[PDB]
């Protein structure tokens, strides 16, 4: 149990840190997953790459410029894609005077100059591109297989998880955006920086994630009236001040060069890029997740946002409950602590 919810840092050894799926559930077994983000730094001789230079020649297809609209710690992001570009043409525009990090004092000054520079320069992000940038033969905390329950429905039993557990690289510039979100269909994430300037995340304990959605609600009735869960659109940005002042609990951590991120059930958050680097994500399961996913707000306003059946998980991990879930009588609150 970790009572107060806060975002936990794990500094494995090398012999802790082999397996990802036992770690993870060491870190659940300490209350990690009630803050809704953790951080794992893995030993200093682990390598999942040997050489990052060749990446310098990766092409990015769609790069996205972030455009926000709002004011005084509230704002709706949208996405105007741009042309293909290589990580070395992104890496120099990232640092050039329009894109490059200002001068800081310290991350709490930065983070100050991200949400008052935000309606200025909109930045690129080079986001959601399909791969691994990890060496080949890496078998430690591999984003592209990382065997979990996702793994196991796609193989064993021929289900499509949707892409869910496939790899995605981000490469980021200063004051590149991620809007609140919980995960499609709140999985957890993991989240990798290969190389270059940190992340700043927020995190809203799983706990008291109804209490965003409600102050969202109230903040873009608009949003709200058109979808029951319009934060999956990821285009909604509040600042810590408006939570603050409002008494929603979070919490804050910067993720640095070669640092892992994961993201729990229900676990909202959002933060920004300080600078060109680079992050390997995906989405991944296990058998807590099953009761989340269950209940899981969908949107109701898209034709194609990702929707994973639950019925082989159900059936295959919680056989006691199947009948009764199929039937509409699987009733019940979900304990974000146990
Ligand atoms: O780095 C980004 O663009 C945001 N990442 C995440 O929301 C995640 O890894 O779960
Ligand atoms: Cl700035
Ligand atoms: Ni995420
Ligand atoms: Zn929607």
């Amino acid at each position: 149990l970790n009572p107060s919810c806060k975002i936990m840092t794990f500094r494995p050894s090398m012999e802790e840190f082999r397996e990802f799926n036992k770690y993870l559930a060491y870190m659940e077994s300490k209350g990690a997953h009630r803050a809704g983000l953790a951080k794992v730094i893995p030993p200093k001789e682990w390598k999942p790459r040997q050489c990052y230079d060749d990446i310098d020649n990766l092409l990015i297809p769609a790069p996205i410029q972030q455009m926000v609209t709002g004011q005084s710690g509230l704002f709706t992001q949208y996405n105007i894609q741009k042309k293909a570009m290589t990580v070395k043409e992104f890496r120099q525009l990232a640092n050039s005077g329009k894109y490059c990090t200002p001068r800081y004092l310290d991350y709490e000054d930065l983070e100050r100059k991200y949400w008052k520079n935000l309606t200025f320069v909109a930045p690129i992000y080079g986001a959601d591109i399909n791969g691994s940038i990890y060496d080949e033969g890496v078998d430690e905390w591999n984003i592209a297989r990382l065997n979990t329950v996702l793994d196991v429905v796609e193989e064993e039993c021929g289900i499509s998880i949707e892409g869910v557990n496939t790899p995605y690289l981000y490469f980021g510039m200063w004051k590149t955006t991620f809007a609140w979100h919980t995960e499609d269909m709140d999985l957890y994430s993991i989240n990798y920086l290969h190389f270059g300037e940190p992340k700043s995340w927020y995190a809203i304990p799983p706990e008291h994630g109804k209490r965003l959605e409600r102050l969202a609600q109230g903040f873009f009735p608009s949003s709200s009236q058109g979808c029951d869960a319009f934060l999956r659109h990821k285009m909604t940005l509040i600042s810590p001040s408006v939570l603050k002042k409002y008494g929603i609990p979070f919490d804050k951590i910067t993720q640095e060069a070669g640092e892992f991120m994961i993201t729990f059930p229900y676990g909202y958050h959002a933060g920004f890029n300080h600078g060109f680097n680079c992050a390997e994500s995906t989405n991944f399961a296990t058998v807590r997740w099953i009761d989340y996913g269950k209940v899981a707000k969908l949107c109701t306003c898209r034709k194609d946002m990702v929707k994973i059946s639950m019925d082989i998980f159900v059936r295959k991990f919680q056989p006691d409950r199947y009948q009764l879930w199929k039937q509409g009588k699987d009733i019940y609150t979900i304990d974000h602590t146990k």
